[PDB]
């Protein structure tokens, strides 16, 4: 609300998981620093600001900001594809994600994390596409009853982790909270399933009990008939 | 693109997950049949013991 | 209600299980520290606050928050799973919890508590997507029948 003054250096308080790249345009170094750390900007450093994706339906430039986190997150995306037997449906993903830094001073890697200006963005289509190519080649039945392995076992089919070698960013296992038909036709034919197999489930009940019924009659019939011969 | 298109494909859903529940319904009636002839086949073992 | 006085420093009374991690921007050290204690602050250490989840569907943005209960509590959450029946039913889990801490005075351990943001967001769909992933597999009859 109060207007900065544009005198003092413009410190950015960094949180403990989240990264900040500078730029020291006066000496062209760039230096990324991350940990509890304010950093300071000099008379030329700037902030690496980035354009992020952000909200459900993974919009590809919102959330700008001058931070990236490296810790365990987890960004959740819609996605709608289509399976083997044209039945589109839209389905959410976890995306358990952090970035993977084997050294935290070295000039290389650390600068590596900021290579992608869109990681969220990256990493949402990247296991989109991945998830699109895996259920299309499958059918309704085995999508339905074997949702996780199709989606895990192939997303980052043999590993748990899917690496991505441009920012060094992995993505661990993806846990599915939705796979709810796009269709309300789908969703009634499914819901039509519910019937028959609750249907089916009273029917084996009454039989069950029906047939139990008709042994202890055959039984005390016959129990009946020998004690009637004896009478 | 073809609405055409996204219709025969929706078509498809329905002949896709009418064929799910119908092999689920056929796969319950046999368990079922199964189940019905083997507690005939004891019911009559048992009216001949008795 | 009363306005604080923003001379005075800063302390937040954590308690026995709760958890409240401090930046100390100044020296760039971070300290957790949990117990009977309060916390007080120094000219730059600053609280790490946490944007939970609460309620019953677990939003993801809420009960925002500077400590961190590592005691055995539970949340509670709604989860909409389908069956291999095409029969689609909620059903809440208790998920009883603590963070198990081996050692106490770890620069390391202690401070890996609060890497996760989200910690209640994030063991509510890691374990919704197992609760998802398992029960869509069997049917309805062995679903109802052994629930557990
Ligand atoms: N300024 C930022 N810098 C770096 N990374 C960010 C930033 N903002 C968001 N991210 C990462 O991108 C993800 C985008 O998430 P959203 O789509 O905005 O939120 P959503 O996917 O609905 O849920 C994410 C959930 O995870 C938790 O980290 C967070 O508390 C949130 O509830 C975030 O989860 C976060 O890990
Ligand atoms: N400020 C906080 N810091 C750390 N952890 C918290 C905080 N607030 C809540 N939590 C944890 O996140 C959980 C979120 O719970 P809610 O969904 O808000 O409540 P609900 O899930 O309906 O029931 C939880 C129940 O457990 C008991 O600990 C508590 O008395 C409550 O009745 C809480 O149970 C608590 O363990």
């Amino acid at each position: 609300l109060a207007p900065r003054n544009k005198t003092r250096v413009v410190s950015y308080r960094v949180p403990h998981n989240a990264a900040v790249q500078v730029y020291d345009y006066r000496e062209k170094r760039a230096r990324v620093v991350f940990g509890p750390e304010l950093v300071s900007l000099g008379p030329e450093e700037q902030f690496t600001v980035l354009s992020l994706s952000a909200g459900r339906p993974k919009r590809p430039h919102a959330r700008r900001a001058l931070c990236l986190l490296l810790g365990p997150d987890f960004f959740t995306d819609v996605i709608t594809i289509e399976t083997a037997d044209h039945a589109r449906l839209q389905l959410q993903l976890a995306y358990n994600w952090h970035f993977e830094v084997n050294d935290r001073k070295d000039p290389q890697e650390t600068a590596k994390l900021f290579s992608v200006p869109d990681f969220v963005g990256d990493a949402c289509k990247a296991i989109a596409s991945r998830v699109r190519g895996a259920v299309a080649s499958v059918t309704f039945d085995d999508f339905h009853k074997n949702s996780a392995r199709i989606i895990r076992t192939a997303v980052f089919g043999f590993r748990d982790q899917a690496v991505f070698p441009q920012n060094g960013l992995v993505v661990s296992s993806v846990d599915v909270q939705s796979v709810e038909p796009v269709d309300q036709r789908t969703r009634d034919a499914l819901q039509r399933s519910v019937q028959l197999a609750i249907e089916i489930t009273t029917n084996s009940q009454e039989a069950a009990a029906k047939h139990e019924a008709q042994r202890l009659e055959q039984e005390a019939r016959g129990r009946l008939e020998r004690q009637k011969i004896l009478d």
